[PDB]
């Protein structure tokens, strides 16, 4: 299903299902936005090293993003845990009390 | 409205209003029996003794279920606030991860 | 061990067997039937009085205990709530971390 | 301070400026773009394949940002849930705590 895309002055095509072609676009905005910025703080004009540059910087980011999901991930875990040790220490004081023997003079 | 009553067998009337009527024969019926029990590990038959005995006996265990009461309620204060410092725990991490700064290359 | 205690009760002596790691609560357990029997002899023969206190402290510690099974029951509800926002929040990372991803091509 | 950094990208010499404290991170990418080059030259210019490889690696950022959106929503309603028990546990305490007393005569 191939679809042309422009991107940066460059004429693109990508086999893509309609299902995905809003992603597609989206992507084509911000691979053009990204590289359109590189290019404006490093005053690089030529489009292939622009082009190799925006593609590491996003590797990274995306690493990056895995990694911030990951740690919500693992603070999330942990809080669970914590609120499952409430619980738990509700119940055993309860119990603790509870179970309290009476006492009487006689 | 006085209210006769058979507790132990010593006859006794007390004012008591309907609304109120059930309480008071689970009452004499706890302290019929209360005595029973007296009567039967301390081996006192003297009745005005054995009622004196209960009567403390019976103040006491109201002070200890009162501090039963107290603890209950300093134990469960306790848990609410360790349940609202995992909220707050949840939204500082929240905040810590997601105001991450992202790094790039160039 | 429990030694005898001489105790003064609305103008009654009274001995109890009481063990010395309970004697500041028999006094305690005094203080409060004297100030309980005169009340009600203000209100209203000593042995008739204290039937009718000891009638009273019934009543009042089983509603005592009714606050207790209260609370008790109360919790149930809160635990069982707690314990639920655990279930989903665990069924829920479970929801997200498992979606997989697309490419184009 | 960045400092130039040689790479080897798909056949392709590239000049980088990096500083040390990504070298490790710029290895990594290294190494994540030039496999995803060889894996879709194999599925489908060196210039046009980065395009794509960039393309791709947008939307699966894309992707990942929706999930760290969809936890934080997530977490949102499990906080609200969190919180609605903490509420009803005080007003609950208050109710009980405060019921009067009563007594026969
Ligand atoms: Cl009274
Ligand atoms: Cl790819």
């Amino acid at each position: 299903q191939p679809v042309d895309l422009q991107i940066f002055g460059r004429s693109l095509r990508v086999n893509c299902p309609p299902e995905q072609r809003d992603a597609l676009n989206q992507a084509a905005e911000d691979l053009n936005q990204r590289l359109q910025d590189l290019k404006e703080r490093t005053r690089v004009t030529n489009t292939e090293q622009l082009v190799f540059i925006a593609a590491l910087n996003i590797s990274y980011e995306l690493t990056q993003e895995k990694a911030k999901t990951r740690d919500y991930a693992s603070s999330m875990e942990q809080r669970i845990r914590m609120l499952q040790q409430t619980i738990e220490q509700a119940l055993l004081e309860q119990g603790r009390i509870s179970e309290r023997p009476g006492s009487k003079f006689e």
